[PDB]
């Protein structure tokens, strides 16, 4: 078993004033709330016990949206981050939830998509030691954690938002950890940025030779909804795929069902209330259509 | 003086599950909350005393977002609609707010844009008799109120969502009324749809020869965000204009400044808490730029 | 009697490799060739006699697409620009075509759209002395002819691509001239960047107190297809309008019919060969539907 | 040894009037001509010897855009298809080019993208007996060749544009064939639509138990640029990927270099004439960056 966390707080300042009305993680990416996407990432990694961390004001809305997750065969729990003082705080806030288990953290505004993503998640999730992170070639690596490799392809340094990146490979917002993470987070001090950085967590594993950095190839989409423009692009991306395929990206209900965490009758039940719109009609179609 | 009403309730069924998260009128259109758009419409019609109607769960969140309106030189009030039992219910809920004044109703998910919109609005709003509605050529008139004209261009019938529309002219979700509307709404009975219909209101006016139907030409954009696809498209439309012009559509702060409802000093104050993003930067820039 | 010129040449080094295949003005913007847009602008300005300038290689193409114009009630003529040595060259190449008449120049990659644009063009067209241009607020004025206004809104200076723009107002690619333009253009010497600049022609009028600069308001859309991104956005812009309205933008046959330049009968013959697709069906519908 | 064919002709039919001036396969998909996309698919499949088939009027245009291929390490040949009389005509027109070799056909308006596409292609290319095709779940299967599967996942029938489709799986425009294909195509009679159908070619192999139908999973994008709306969607799709990643899709120069069909000296010589725009800057960057 691994336990997962979604970090779905922050201010969403870049998204002002849209986010005055509410969390960037409840606004829609095309047809469904942003949070569905990372939730689904965790689900596809075989994780069913998940803690959602948000701001004090938006926590209740997540709870209304998602509940305890039992309807979807999950065990969802909630905690508050008082202030967005770093990714690594997820491990302090979530210490008791983690207990002595393997864990995973996904950022609330990250969206992933691509052929065999299930396998890429499984590989990381099934490991039982160290840390795993994913490196993705981006245009503006300065906005992210940046991994440098040597000539042989081995990662040699990490830097958080460097003005002068040492490569174009960003560390994405998905991280898998062994039982060493909590203790590492606890010994962290705030960065000059004023945050407890996930990059310092990861450097600590790197230093001990225990960070696995796996390339996420160009054939995958890793997007993030942090800007007005990026959020619209993500929306359009999802739209184009779903209207082409007649299939939906990141339907928790679908994923649950395919993973056998809920059964046909349960799914039919989930569909009923949503039946007056296309999402409901889609859940129903899933009962009598085989999709490879 | 004319008083305004924003109907910002409904279930937003077509946007499920995105709207299980929050009211459709709190979702963004590109860069700002949907409600900014109809609010701006009323503002551009010279209306500053506005009633916002929403559901029992969301009415307070709109209150949370916009407060009493004084920071923007407006007088905003709030009322709850217990069930989305029809647009015409705005006049019963809003009966005491209206008093013996002229009124205007704008729908929460309607977005307008175009050259001389201010003039178009002013003309309807400055009339002191009958009713005024706007007729816009659409692809799928079956989804709206439809107005049929004689050979002479005079409006001769209205039908709500006809299976066989008599024309391609839709009645947009903006309505201006004299003192007769409250009594007309109070006598309406539910339609076969189970709704108290604005179309029936407008018909009563038409029957007494007191309905002005003005054409809103093809040069204007009238959009509604009722479906996932249309919400996205409105987002892209707005983004294209804004990214081209370096001007923003339906920024209430800007419009209030321009109508002299607030002065330079007030605007500098509104910009301050927003200064860390592009939207606050833009309000600041307006203090030192003449825009024609 | 005013004659039109469409300047549709230009290096394709930029949008290479897209434009290695097809010159820019032959590429579509959503559903019809780019040149339809500026062609429609001239038509909406009441101009029937039009000269299309392209590269030597592209003139046959333009001719194949458009012909002599007679089927749309136009008089189209063609000329070549060997080298893209400046917009003002259009008046040297077009000297014989213009003769002793008033003229208008439109850029081949410029798309305009908005309420009462007809009336806007008319105001410039009716002026018989001097020149008329339009000013549009843009995000990146450094990329255009920039017009500076004094505190009372009078145009006081023009600079082509200033490093330090004096305003955010661009002079758009739509220019109206009296009889003086050809001699002005003859006297011009190339600018530092080596082009015979339209900005210089406009300044010659300005220095004589004969330049009328009109504001093209923010309710108008003025787009150019100069970048991959900007072409894309212009495509989505037209698509949203067209799909919303069930009406099409810059359809020359429609414009010609509305202007009485061709009759019902002529339009039905234009429609027949296009009848298997949407565009021909749209033209047919125009025959049986009144559009205000 | 497998040879390739791109079929890049076609009525033009619809996209009128966008395609009066030129063929659909020369239109840009965001930043490069559409033909680059299927061209790159064959390249990614390890195919260097390719035949491009088009119309009398367009074949030349393709030749001018791409030449003989030698600068990209390719051997490109051209042939004309007099009338768009069916996809299986490619095997007639292409008979001498193919000789006794294995072959692959791709449709000129098909765009594929996804993680491990190269491995997907390889799998099919390495099967030297019979045929291989791909099945992709779509919303409107009635537009395509449709493939039906039994309860156990085996392909059991094909139907071209069926009125009542038996599944939602379309056969994509990418086909691998052994030596039997030419004769199979030779023996075909046109269908009740008037075409020599690839679906009949495919059926022929199926009826011999020699058709391999592989699932192309939902993690892949398979788009058809055959409508106005679909071309725009594909453009946005590419743009979103390229702008997020700083890597281009279907850049033949890159693919050639990565396959070692050209060396760095060659790649630099290709970058030179494009150096004044982003495209050439990208090529140059590829000489000094490792991309995984
Ligand atoms: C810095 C920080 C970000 N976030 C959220 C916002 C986004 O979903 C994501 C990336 O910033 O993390 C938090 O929830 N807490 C924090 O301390
Ligand atoms: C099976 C399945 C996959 N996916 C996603 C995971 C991948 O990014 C992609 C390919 O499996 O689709 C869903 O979003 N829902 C699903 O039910
Ligand atoms: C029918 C109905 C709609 N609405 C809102 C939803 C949209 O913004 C719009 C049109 O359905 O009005 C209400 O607020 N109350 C209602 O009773
Ligand atoms: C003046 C002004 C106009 N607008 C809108 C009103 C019209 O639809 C268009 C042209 O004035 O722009 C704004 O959104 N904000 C403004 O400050
Ligand atoms: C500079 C120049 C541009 N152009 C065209 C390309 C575009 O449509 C536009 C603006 O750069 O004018 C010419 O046709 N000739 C020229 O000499
Ligand atoms: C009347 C008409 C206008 N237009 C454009 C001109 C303007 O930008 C807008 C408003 O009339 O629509 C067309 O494209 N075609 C037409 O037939
Ligand atoms: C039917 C047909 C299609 N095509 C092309 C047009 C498109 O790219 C594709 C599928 O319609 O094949 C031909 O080149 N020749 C043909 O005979
Ligand atoms: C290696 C490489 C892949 N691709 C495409 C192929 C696949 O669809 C995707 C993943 O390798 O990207 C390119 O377009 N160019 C390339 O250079
Ligand atoms: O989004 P943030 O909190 O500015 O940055 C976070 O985002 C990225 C993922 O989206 C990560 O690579 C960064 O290392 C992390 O700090
Ligand atoms: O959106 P609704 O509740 O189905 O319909 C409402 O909105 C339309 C505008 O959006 C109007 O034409 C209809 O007359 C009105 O009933
Ligand atoms: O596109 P160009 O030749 O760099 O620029 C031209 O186009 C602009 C509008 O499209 C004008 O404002 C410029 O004055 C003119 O030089
Ligand atoms: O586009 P067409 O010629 O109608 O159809 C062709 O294209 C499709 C892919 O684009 C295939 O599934 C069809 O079997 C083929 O006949």
């Amino acid at each position: 078993k691994r336990k997962g966390i979604i970090l779905a707080g922050g201010s969403g300042t870049r998204l002002h004033p849209a986010t005055l009305a509410i969390s960037k993680q409840l606004l829609p990416v095309y047809d469904k709330p942003m949070i569905y996407y990372p939730l689904s990432t965790l689900m596809l990694a075989g994780i069913r016990e998940i803690l959602i961390i948000s701001t004090p004001q938006d926590t209740p809305r997540f709870q209304q949206l998602l509940g305890d997750g039992s309807n979807w065969g999950l065990d969802l729990q909630y905690a508050v981050q008082p202030s967005p003082d770093g990714l690594a705080q997820a491990f302090l806030i979530g210490e008791s939830f983690i207990g002595n288990d393997l864990s995973a953290l996904v950022l609330g505004d990250n969206l992933y998509y691509g052929h065999d993503f299930h396998e890429l998640l499984g590989s990381a999730s099934q490991r039982q030691t160290g840390a795993s992170v994913f490196a993705y070639h981006v245009l503006d690596p300065e906005r992210y954690g940046v991994v440098e490799f040597d000539q042989g392809g081995k990662a040699i340094s990490l830097e958080e938002k460097p003005l002068e990146p040492k490569s174009n490979y960003a560390v994405t917002g998905l991280y898998f950890y062994d039982q060493q993470v909590v203790d590492i987070a606890r010994d962290l001090k705030p960065s000059p940025r004023g945050e407890l950085e996930i990059t310092d967590v990861n450097r600590a594993y790197l230093e001990r030779g225990q960070l696995s950095v796996e390339i996420m190839g160009r054939g995958y989409a890793w997007l993030d909804t942090g800007t007005h423009d990026s959020l619209l692009e993500a929306g359009q991306f999802i739209a184009t795929l779903e209207n082409r395929q007649g299939l939906k990206v990141a339907c928790p209900e679908e994923i649950a069902y395919r993973q056998k965490w809920i059964d046909a009758a349960q799914l039919e039940k989930l569909a009923a209330p949503l039946a007056k719109n296309g999402y409901g009609q889609y859940l129903k179609r899933l009962l009598t259509e085989t999709v490879y």
